[PDB]
């Protein structure tokens, strides 16, 4: 299997692991872990184009989109690669995360390594919000914590 | 990728960026940055195998050497794929890095980007201090900073 891993950090309190498998290069990522400090609910969650932390957050770009489609939810035939949707925190601000993707890949084209994980302020509402900055972002409000998916053991 | 960033962190004072500069695919990559709070002098500077920051510097493992050589300088052909020697710190404790190699990649088999870069504690001595270690490590001691190196634009 290759592996990778990201370390979530921000200006505040929102921070996590989240690692990343995938057994076999055309099969699906696995990816879990926790994120703790986030108000309850639903957050965006993102593989953002750049794994540029130099201004923090703001460097990592806009959400990794190398077919130049819409933004959506992981289900989604229309989605950017990046398109991961929401975790949820609990009543204790704690998001336990547990994903299957088959769209984002940890080699070829699709590779998110060196790439910028993000969880975010609100929710994203998946492309389905009814304005031109659903279909951009989802409207999922400030990039709260995030970290470049590395390489792991 | 034709550019990677990398941010420099530790749990000392030790902090910069350094940017990855690669034009060709078949070329050599323009490493630059400033480095900051370091003594002054010479200290290791290398790339490690993995991007894992989950326990500070000490997760990244050891020097990428994905060609299982022993530790050299970036002059040797028997090095480290990672191995690109020391950095000079001024008396104010900056490095304002310089480097330029052939055998780091921003893509193919040598690629970095997803790795650590790490800064030293002590000087590398290049795999010429006459012991076992001198082979790993170069005897650069402990990592003062490090980052996983993303792709930039
Ligand atoms: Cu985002
Ligand atoms: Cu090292
Ligand atoms: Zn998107
Ligand atoms: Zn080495």
């Amino acid at each position: 299997a290759t592996k990778a891993v990201c370390v979530l950090k921000g200006d505040g309190p929102v921070q996590g692991i989240i690692n990343f498998e995938q057994k076999e290069s055309n099969g699906p990522v696995k990816v879990w872990g926790s994120i703790k400090g986030l108000t309850e609910g639903l957050h965006g969650f993102h593989v953002h184009e750049f794994g540029d932390n130099t201004a923090g957050c703001t460097s990592a770009g806009p959400h990794f989109n190398p077919l130049s489609r819409k933004h959506g939810g992981p289900k989604d035939e229309e989605r950017h690669v990046g398109d991961l949707g929401n975790v949820t925190a609990d009543k204790d601000g704690v998001a336990d995360v547990s994903i299957e993707d088959s769209v984002i890949s940890l080699s070829g084209d699709h590779c998110i390594i060196g790439r910028t994980l993000v969880v975010h302020e609100k929710a994203d509402d998946l492309g389905k919000g009814g304005n031109e900055e659903s279909t951009k972002t989802g409207n999922a409000g400030s990039r709260l914590a995030c970290g470049v998916i590395g390489i792991a053991q």
